[PDB]
């Protein structure tokens, strides 16, 4: 049988999200429809269920990404289906994807196979407009910065230091580096700047970490946009922009309820970068699903070393959350690559390479342990996976000493994860959690990076360029020394060197630069150029995308 | 006595729009809700009612705009309400406002006082997302032009001839003139360009003039983006972008149902410029309205010399409409300015300056008669007008052969529009229109500009600069010389000089530049500097805007 | 600066050598200390005014032409050296030289007196030559 993910999405029998909401005891007037199959949930649903028991919190993370793929989100939705099959009160919370990729390398299912959140096509495009709202809040601050300079530069901004760029949610490399403000005294003040993809915006990071709209407003007011000629930070707060930015985000601050193909209730809300930001869906979604369900399944971008760590160290930290379980997803095709197998050679089994690659997963496993969180492993199964392999790895997890199940959610739906699901419940009943942040907000910036590189990535140590030192010194000195640290580095290695697969030892990490998100409330060490505006390829999906007299869309997926 | 606009609109008791829809004979599955009080309606309505007769079509326009204000949209909504009170089955169709002005000069009612369409807050902000859709269709085409240059430039476009700019829906003067594609070979091709405000987008003009989604796609394929090194035009179609643009507009193509404060149904859809475009809401909303209702009230931007002329000569020409009557809104104060009274002295009675400024209203009344449409004058009441002023103005209207009514819809809602509405009904009953457009498309471009300039503006003739001559000569030989012409000129005068108020004589107009909108399907001759991207003022409304814990918004209106 | 003018004219006149303007390494010079000329963008104004590209000025004594003067054996060797200067690369990554642009004869003509060393003297009248004056970091 030849099934494609879009066909599965279309054939799905979606339920009115209205009744979905009714059954979680969301009231009528706390729902805000967009069509039959999407809605926004009011912040009142948490403000009322304020003191209700929080359900259980299950983080889904994964091993180190590879060109092979690991299906973190697929198994994350599959596990959600399973729990509801086994009759529990369960929502999955996921990230909203950027619109841009649909016109570049194609859009995809939220999840995969038979473990999707739907309706897929809306999720991939405008959805309920939250990224437009982010784009506008971000770009109005920029317009206002620029208007300030033109109106006499009362705050004495040095235009050449402005760090606030603009955004748009298309992949447009011609906007990476531009000069604006040309054409004369009527037309603004010439300066050098650029655009990043909207999901990279600090506004998107604020959205995702705010508790409520007034909290969002205050974060905005703290954003540093640039410096006076004398070196003094100037903030969005100084430009009186935070009110208008909060008005623009009035609706985007509400989570979007949609659903699984088996009508299990999903929240999709927020979608930051996982390198220069924490890679999680909003705090507002997760804590709402907490009050509303017994079991909240959620995820973080990239491998356990970045997403998981950031989930724990910044998201839970701010939310007061204390996660109960964490699933680490892994595939045999991936761990083989970590064993040194070229991608064109995954057709054969290699039990020797799978023994080699495992060291990756094992490091991730240990890493979860360091947080006080009961691990559990999940193998994403696949056609070419052999039982010799699956057993090997299965026993290697046992030999490693953490819970493990196999998952066939891709091709089997929420049945393919019932085993995994019982594991997690196994784990939730018997193994509490002793969850604590990996470090304290009182250590110096270097101590914090130190602690992350040392325990998590397992570097021998950290070096700093000269301007990394100058920036750190300057931040300590400006008051921003007590913040969490968000490590921007390659996701493809524990180390900062993307060729280093498996579990590299002996290496050290190098901080080349350091940035500040004052509004998000974190410090951003960077270890390599980070790509914040990806470009379109030689033959973009856009060129084959079509929509006909009937509304039939081709080329999109 | 009368509340403010913002308080008026919050105290409004709105009906669920689904109720209004089923009231109109629209089926449930033709309706897509966005909350209880907005919906998008399917183009299937029009299609299944394609054979039904059209209702009566009433255009609302105004005298030449002045700093005194004329109150045109208030008159549209108030007339609509008065018609519903007289028992008529009536809809109003209106433009969506741009998001930008909310943050600069301040947003405002769609209407004013007791004549508004609601929900006001959403209408002014993201509404149902149409403008975000226009922004992204437009900016994706620009991204694809730039990617084409980057990927080897197979079409051999000369980057310096590219006319397709970018858009954003905020007032940002610093984006008027920019240089993009900097950073070296991996970052695009250096070129000079800029942003316009999104509602100025040709994509917005295409939305407003499309008959449906596939016609919109076709229009997209015809947009000229630049020329090759040999001077041949290059289109969106040559770049294969139209399918994607169409996909991005798949919901924006649907008109939006909302309502007046008295619950009369209202469509809001599209919102182009009135100088470089035709200044009307979409053909799609108007034509659907005409099937659903027996009377449809719509309006056009700027005074009757610009919006009414383009309503008749572009929008009616494309759609096959034949307007039945036209209401011209005037005020005592605006006419006194046209007769030489400075703004600071408009309260003082001045029958002689009113008699002189009336020549402005007299010329508009004559102009509407040249399209074969009977005209009724609506006088928006103002507290300081004297009886003798009103009485003189009525006698001058009757001497000019127009019916006239005092309108007090601002203060009294639909009840204040009853005399206006009955004069319109008496006109519809006893003077059927003999509608015809002003000019045949087969005239040369110059003969079309002269017809409009001499007959509508009262100009002696038209001069052209050398650049305007060459442009005209190129477009004629490229095959675009049979299109409608859309004059972009100041709205403050019949002439191209904004300080010639009243009915100026012995003047000539000077066309300085001619541009092409090949997708929207017209030629745009330009007289003075046209501001396609307005700037923020010294103190933007954005600095005063707040929203509190309650969701209470101050500073916005 | 004549070589730079000829590179830019080549782009303007149809770019027959197919230089990628963004790979061009030949900058301009002036012999004043002007930091504002370090990073610039030229060729703006539309199709009649050149090809937009990013470039800058160095101080004249940093010029490779200055290094060539100092290392030439005579005028014809200087002309030859000129013909070998790499100014940028084509879209395929092949180098493009002053020789491919046929500029070396003109450059040589402009240096026809500069190729001659200058006799002056010390305060005690001992004879002295003064001639050429390159950087000591990016040149010798």
């Amino acid at each position: 049988k030849v099934p494609s993910d879009i066909e599965i999405a279309q054939a799905a029998k979606m339920k009115p999200v209205m009744e979905l909401a009714r059954g979680l005891g969301i009231q009528e007037d706390e729902v805000e429809l967009y069509g039959k199959y999407k809605a926004k949930i009011s912040l009142d649903v948490y403000r009322r269920l304020k003191d209700k028991p929080d359900g259980k919190l299950i983080l889904v993370t994964a091993i180190t990404p590879t060109p092979a793929g690991e299906g973190k989100t697929t198994t994350s939705v599959g596990l959600t289906d399973a729990l509801a099959r086994l009759g529990k009160r369960v929502m999955v919370c996921l990230r909203e994807p950027s619109l841009g990729p649909s016109f570049g390398i194609k859009g995809g299912a939220a999840g995969g196979g038979y473990a999707q959140v739907v309706p897929m096509e809306d999720i991939n495009l405008h959805f309920t407009g939250d990224i437009h709202a982010v784009t506008y809040a971000h770009n109005l601050l920029a317009a206002m910065v620029d208007n300030h300079l033109q109106q006499g530069n009362v705050l004495n901004i040095d235009p050449r230091t402005i760090t606030w760029r603009r955004v748009i949610d298309l992949n447009d490399r011609a906007l990476r580096n531009i000069v604006i403000g040309l054409g004369g005294k009527a037309n603004g003040v010439p300066r050098e700047t650029g655009f990043d993809i909207s999901v990279a915006s600090e506004v998107m990071a604020c959205l995702c970490l705010a508790s409520d709209l007034m909290d969002l407003k205050e974060r905005f007011s703290r954003i540093v946009v640039g410096y006076t000629y004398d070196g003094k930070p100037v903030t969005a707060g100084d430009l009186e922009a935070q009110g208008s930015m909060a008005l623009l985000m009035k609706d985007a601050i509400k989570p979007n309820l949609v659903q699984t193909l088996e009508n299990t209730p999903a929240f999709i809300h927020g979608g930051p970068f996982a390198n220069i930001a924490h890679g999680c869906n909003s705090i507002i979604a997760t804590k709402t699903a907490l009050k509303l369900a017994d079991y909240v399944v959620t995820e973080a971008g990239f491998g356990a070393d970045l997403g998981a760590e950031k989930f724990y160290d910044v998201k839970c930290r701010y939310a007061g959350f204390k996660p109960d379980a964490t699933v680490i997803v892994a595939t045999v095709r991936a761990l083989k690559m970590h064993g040194g197998v070229p991608k064109s050679d995954l057709a054969t089994e290699n039990l020797e390479a799978l023994r080699e690659g495992f060291a990756n997963l094992e490091k991730h496993i240990e890493n979860i342990g360091k947080f006080g969180v009961p691990a559990v492993v999940a193998i994403n199964a696949f056609p070419t996976d052999t039982e010799a392999e699956l057993n090997l790895l299965y026993e290697l997890c046992a030999k490693a000493g953490a819970e493990v199940a196999l998952s066939e959610v891709w091709a089997k739906g929420g049945e393919g994860g019932l085993e995994l699901a019982r594991k997690v419940l196994q784990t939730l009943e018997s193994r509490p959690s002793n969850f604590h942040v990996l470090y304290n907000l009182d250590l110096s910036i270097k101590d914090k990076i130190a602690k992350i590189a040392t325990e998590i990535y397992g570097a021998d140590g950290v070096n700093y360029t000269a301007e990394a030192d100058k920036a750190i010194q300057r931040y300590e000195s400006l008051g921003y020394g007590n913040l969490p640290v968000v490590m921007a580095k390659t996701q493809y290695s524990f180390s900062d060197d993307m060729t280093k697969l498996g579990r590299p030892r002996n290496f050290t990490i190098t901080v080349r630069e350091v940035r500040l998100s004052a509004g998000a409330g974190f410090i951003v060490p960077i270890t390599g150029a980070i790509m914040t505006m990806p470009g379109l390829p030689k033959r973009p999906a856009a060129c084959n995308i079509d929509i006909d007299a009937d509304g039939v869309i081709t080329g999109l997926f």
